[PDB]
């Protein structure tokens, strides 16, 4: 027996993020670690969906649930993995664990508890068929949104860790680059709808003002910044 839909969480965005693809076999298992959205963030909320769609609100909520006592830390260090378990029978289990801390909270789903009909099924089958190419679009703009912010978010952090780039920093180029990245922080804030290429010019302009840094931090021209891409979860 497979599965009818993809499974996953919503991510920062109200995205769709996959755990278990569409047509897996049971049972299975598999998982992949997040983050925090927020500097200071003590707690993190897993929603589950069901459903193709690039974001959540077009796709089917199945349940939700906390994971609280997550210790003081930047955005995008603390550990968070998320586990999907599903056995023969349908049993869908949800884990979500600190792995610094090893604190879980658990979720178990059954599949009569939010069943779709199967013309529901198949409607969501031919829903991401017939927008195919405008969520394949959707998916690539957001996957490059989400890098520009993880890249941007890793340079404050670093910028601020003493054991990492702060120590080997100086001003004015602490002074320089926590500017030039807090500028382009604001900017992502209003403008979560742009295009591809707007996207790709804001990074390229910070890149233009990181490297020159990095390049004399360290020895080589040939060592790049690069942000853990590591995908967020809000509260």
């Amino acid at each position: 027996d497979v599965c009818p839909l993809t499974l996953g969480i919503e991510t920062v965005g109200g995205v769709m993020t996959k755990l278990i693809p569409r047509n897996t076999v049971v049972p299975t298992k598999k998982s992949q670690i997040f983050s925090t959205a927020s500097d200071n963030q003590p707690t993190v909320t897993i929603k589950v969906y069901e459903g193709e769609r690039p974001l959540t609100k077009d796709n089917h909520l199945l349940g939700t649930f906390d994971l609280t006592g997550i210790p003081p830390a930047p955005r995008g260090v603390p550990q968070i993995e998320v586990t999907f378990e599903i056995d023969v029978n349908g049993i869908l289990r949800v884990t979500a664990e600190d792995k610094g801390t090893g604190n879980k909270n658990k979720i178990t789903i059954t599949n009569d508890q939010n069943r779709l009909t199967p013309e529901e099924i198949e409607r969501m089958v031919n829903d991401a068929e017939k927008f195919a190419e405008e969520d394949k679009k959707l998916k690539e703009r957001i996957d490059t949104r989400n890098e520009l912010e993880s890249y941007a978010y890793s340079l404050k952090n670093q910028i601020g860790d003493k054991e990492k780039l702060g120590g080997k920093l100086s001003s004015e180029d602490k002074e320089t680059m926590e500017k030039a990245v807090e500028e382009k922080i604001e900017w992502l804030e209003s403008h979560q709808d742009a295009d591809i290429e707007d996207f790709k010019a804001k990074k390229k302009e910070l890149e233009e003002i990181v490297q020159p840094i990095i390049s004399k931090l360290y020895g080589s021209e040939n060592l790049y910044f690069q942000g853990s891409n590591r995908l967020l979860l809000t509260g």
